[PDB]
């Protein structure tokens, strides 16, 4: 029952805003439009409950003028999405916040703006979706080093519950933990990549530069003869998030150590890399899913001449294929999982390999994993295991500054998790369906 | 002025335990005995302050039994001082520690023991007296290569203030940085040699040696007639303190690279070398006194055939006046500081100055020196400098890893920097009396 839907984690007491009544005006805000936004997310604005009532078209060119002001800004310019470029892309700061909740009833989206989430603590983020925040990248060459348009990031804040959401393709992360944030949960949640569909967010971009090609030098040359990709190839390929949760963002700053996150019951749908990743603190993942399927797939249509083509003109294009990575002394274990055609499923070590300092600490229990058609449950300990961490000497796994995890937790079986979190009521936004009141809880 | 205590440097983003209240009894332990002490540091005890009560005889053969486990252990043997004999010698090993204080209310002396950091973050140590782990040297003939006595060891770990504290003779080094250990500062700290007076430590050890002579071969060579050094020449030469701070200990090791100390408003009085000794990584020392009168005068006692015959029978017997060391490819800066009668104080390569792979890049800028009565300010650069590096071909200056230092940081004149570290509240431990609490707080 509902109590499958209870915080736990490193998030454990966080409370929100609250349970605050929709008639308390003061602090309960229904948000219309980017302009309330605006106004009940003003620092110091004193607001304890944000329902959003319909999806929101957040761009800094689309939004009223008075919108146009903090905690709005504008984001780095769109420079390639025929949509982008007309709406603009925002960026929305919610700053000194102690104590609220952001939901909506029924799955309401979020469209061209990125979350920061700063100096704050227990925040509640809940039921909400989040697309339109990806184009192509011709200025960086494939390495999305430019934009810096991420869903939601978390600084130096601590007591963060996001739980019921979705989020669509993103230029750089989908969720990030940044600057000794700590005692983050993210629960029932999809990440997802675009499905190829024939007017899908992706497909959109392909088009526009298919019928200008060249005004997009890379993808240009990735459809000429130089490599023969096909723009069907290009869409499957982009198709794919490269990107998902950066834990510790800047290398060897003790204030990693900080960081703790609790990931579970979440789906990772043809994301390519960091499930988490993480320098330094203390990540657990259970029950959750990386289901690479698509992604594979779409690496047979780059074979290894194609990719030597791509890479001999200094252009990134393909697929990576991680799971969750532990660096530079943080701790992750991830249990009860599910993991399907991700190629280097636990890794620890990104940066240099017989340079220990850059090594962390991690360990998978009880997981099935399948790669190509192969079978496997089990840990990373056993010999000869798919999920034996690489590529470096292992450091033997333990958490940071605790000898077992702060907090209880539930554990499903693996076996029956993909059946339960692809189901009507499984993860994501819109899903289930309750009296809104019930989104303001933490437990049931 | 109390900012001008505030945390700065490498170690910046450290909260060590952070605030909490001596009524908070889970996680403050007040220490009165090594019993406690061992109770409170054992690995996984989640304390997050540890307040030192009284001073600690912390000796392996006088501490209670209970003591004598985790995370203590017995050290090398005493082998020549007549207190250590009885009293042994511990090593104290804090081992996977977030965000740890140790500290005093009023400066508090750690005895008969070595302080082992390994597989920590945000730790921080302040306001102790670190004393009585030092001994003579007969096993390696002056060597000192033996006992592996320090003071502090700080091994593969992140975040490390070491500040208001004040350190006596060791046999080896005095806070030593290891295995790629990165966010280190060393602050208002006071590091001394012995003063010779008539029972001061290393005159207990010498009337132990001339009441017996012939089982201290190397003392009785030193006494004898092939030599001629008095008893008291002996005390005044064994007075100053061998080594400071090594800053990776093996040759070559890519984790060196990740090395990153601050040193700043501390006094180094009569130490002969490695202030600091850095291999590899990033090193900055700024408002430091390098102050070495009475080890200068020391060296008076030894002519050049006394040092004659003390070589030539393979004994290591003298005063080394080494100031700042940066060796393979690190980069050392010192800054607006005072040094007096150092002869070499800023060096580039201690191994092969044909071998450019053995030399490190290092600079000073407005500095006072002065040896023998000279005077002379400015910098490491200048035509004819006395700060000039020496003795390799010089590598023109730069950080490793970054154009300018990662931090922000305010510089006081030089010209007034030894009256500042030397006053009532100047450098070391039990020189700042205000109320506890201010011990756990990194900014003021």
């Amino acid at each position: 029952g509902n109590a499958d839907y209870n915080l736990t984690g490193f998030s454990q007491g966080n409370t929100g805003g609250g349970v605050i009544s929709e008639s308390n005006t003061a602090v309960y805000k229904k948000v219309y439009n980017a302009t309330d936004l605006a106004l009940a997310l003003k620092k110091n604005s004193g607001v304890k409950v944000v329902e959003i009532m319909n999806d929101l078209n957040l761009g800094w060119n689309e939004i009223p003028s008075a919108a146009q002001t903090s905690p709005f800004a504008k984001h780095n310019d769109a420079l390639t999405h025929p949509v982008l470029k007309q709406t603009g892309v925002s960026k929305i700061t919610v700053d000194g916040f102690n104590g609220l909740t952001i939901f909506s009833a029924n799955g309401s989206k979020i469209k061209h703006a990125a979350i920061s989430v700063k100096r704050s603590s227990n925040v509640i983020i809940r039921n909400l979706e989040f697309d339109e925040l990806w184009e192509w990248d011709e200025s960086t060459k494939g390495d999305y080093d430019k934009n810096d348009w991420d869903y939601i990031t978390l600084e130096e804040s601590s007591g963060v519950w996001i739980d019921h959401c979705v989020f669509n393709k993103a230029y750089d992360g989908l969720v990030d933990s940044k600057k000794g944030t700590s005692g983050v949960t993210i629960s029932w949640s999809t990440f997802k990549g675009d499905d190829g569909s024939p007017n899908s967010w992706v497909t959109r971009q392909i088009n526009e530069m298919e019928a200008n090609k060249a005004s997009y030098p890379m993808y240009n040359y990735l459809r000429s003869s130089a490599v023969g990709l096909s723009k069907e190839d290009i869409i499957a390929i982009s198709g794919s998030q490269k990107k998902g949760h950066l834990v510790g963002a800047t290398s060897d700053e003790s204030a990693n150590a900080n960081l703790s996150i609790t990931l579970h019951h979440n789906v990772y749908k043809d994301i390519q890399d960091r499930m988490p990743r993480l320098r330094g603190g203390n990540a657990h993942a259970y029950n959750i899913i990386m289901d690479a399927t698509d992604a594979r797939a779409a690496q047979t249509r780059i074979t290894s001449g194609m990719a030597a083509a791509i890479a001999s003109k200094g252009y990134k294009f393909g697929i990576t294929s991680n799971g969750a990575i532990s660096t530079e002394s943080n701790a992750v274990l991830v249990e009860k999982s599910v993991i399907k055609d991700v190629q280097y499923p636990v890794r620890n070590n990104q940066t240099d390999p017989t340079n220990a300092t850059y090594t962390g600490k991690i360990r998978v229990a009880d997981t099935i994993y399948s790669l190509d058609g192969s079978s496997f449950r089990g840990s990373r300990d056993t010999a000869g295991s798919p999920l034996a961490p690489v590529p470096a000497a292992i450091k033997p796994f333990s958490w940071n500054g605790f000898s077992i995890l702060p907090y209880s937790y539930q554990l499903d079986d693996p076996s029956t998790l993909n059946a339960r979190l692809t189901a009507s009521n499984g993860a994501g936004a819109g899903k289930l369906s309750w009296s809104k009141d019930n989104w303001l809880k933490t437990s049931y």
